[PDB]
């Protein structure tokens, strides 16, 4: 036969219970403003699907970010917009403030609240163990919210987390890969960034769920606390899985494959090999020990599992002892 079906352990039917217009983004009609309200100041970054500019709203002098979309499928634009609107006001979700089209070229852009991330290379290399716990909690607040709202982010990774440390402000950004979760729907595995792709995506298991975001969360925590960017440094999609096999081991991988009756690409035959599951200690050394603790390693081990159904949910994660101290201060 073919694969064994899978359903998310939490928020399973959340979208079944909502009215249709909530998730049927194909039919959302969009209302465009004039980009001429917004004047671009400088460029902030590029990417596969967009360029991002700092801009000024000339009607109220407010500073904003304009995200000019490169040509995506028309329905992916509706999708991102509908997701952003559904999540607007949620904890640590970037707030969408406008939808405009260039008046001549007719290119669409989204307008967001500005997050000030400048002097971030300092931030990277100087977050305390406490700050990492803090910002992990902030990320998790964003993921529990969007998962509870029936939405898979699918592209969690440091570049899609914006932090303004001066104001301990974190926003989860770029929802253009996000999808609504529906039980039984088979999704596109060609999502996320290579180093953050979950095993489900690498073996072509299409019926995945919110747990994917938590595998990605796992790869950021590991690469933060070990100081190894990226943690799983694969050289293509196939070899990405080998690199995970070299840490998680092959026994658990092949048990996962068997559990879900996954057809494994015959390419993986020769390369996956035979690998023992490593202890997290072999990634510790004097330069990163200050960020590694028993709690951090228990927490991380519970995110990086082959079987998506067995990874910690966002909510379960926020309850881990790792965050005991963060939870206390918030109060
Ligand atoms: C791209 C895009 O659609 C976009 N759309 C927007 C909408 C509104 C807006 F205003 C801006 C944009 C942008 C947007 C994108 N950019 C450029 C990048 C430059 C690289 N940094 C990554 C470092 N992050 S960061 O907070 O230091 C960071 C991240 C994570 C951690 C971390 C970790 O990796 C692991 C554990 C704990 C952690 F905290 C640390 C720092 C992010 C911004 N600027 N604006
Ligand atoms: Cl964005």
């Amino acid at each position: 036969s073919g694969p064994v079906p899978s359903r998310a352990r939490v928020y399973t039917d959340v979208n079944t219970h909502r009215p249709r217009e909530y998730w049927d983004y194909e039919s959302h009609v969009v209302e465009w403003g004039n980009q001429d309200d917004y004047q671009l100041v400088r460029k902030l970054g590029r990417g596969k699907y967009s360029e991002v500019f700092e801009a000024i709203n000339i009607t109220n002098n407010e500073k904003v970010v304009v995200k000019i979309l490169k040509p995506v499928k028309k329905k992916k634009i509706k999708r991102e917009i509908k997701i952003l609107e559904n999540l607007r006001g949620g904890p640590n979700i970037i707030t969408l403030a406008d939808i405009v089209k260039d008046p001549v070229s007719r290119t669409p852009a989204l307008v967001f609240e500005h997050v000030n991330n400048t002097d971030f290379k300092q931030l990277y290399q100087t977050l305390t163990d406490y700050d990492i716990r803090f910002y992990m909690y902030e990320i998790l607040k964003a993921l529990d919210y969007c998962h509870s709202m029936g939405i898979m982010h699918r592209d969690v990774k440091p570049h899609n987390v914006m932090i303004d440390h001066e104001h301990r402000k974190l926003r989860l950004i770029d929802w253009g890969l996000a999808e609504f979760y529906h039980p039984g729907q088979e999704y596109n595995v060609r999502v996320a960034s290579r180093y953050f792709k979950g095993p489900e995506l690498l073996v072509d298991y299409q019926m995945y769920d919110y747990s994917l975001d938590m595998w990605s969360l796992g790869c950021m925590l590991a690469s933060m606390i070990f100081r190894k960017e990226p943690f799983f440094h694969g050289h293509d999609n196939y070899d990405q899985l080998v690199r995970i096999a070299k840490v998680l081991g092959t026994e658990d991988l092949y048990d996962y494959i068997d559990k879900y009756n996954i057809e494994l690409d015959p390419r993986f035959n020769d390369i996956l090999g035979r690998h023992s599951r490593k202890r997290w200690e072999r990634f510790v050394h004097s330069e990163n020990q200050h960020l590694v603790s028993p709690e951090a390693l228990d927490f991380l081990d519970k995110l990086l599992r082959y079987d998506h159904q067995s990874r910690l949910t966002a909510r379960e994660a926020m309850e881990h002892p790792y965050f005991y101290t963060v939870v206390k201060d918030q109060a």
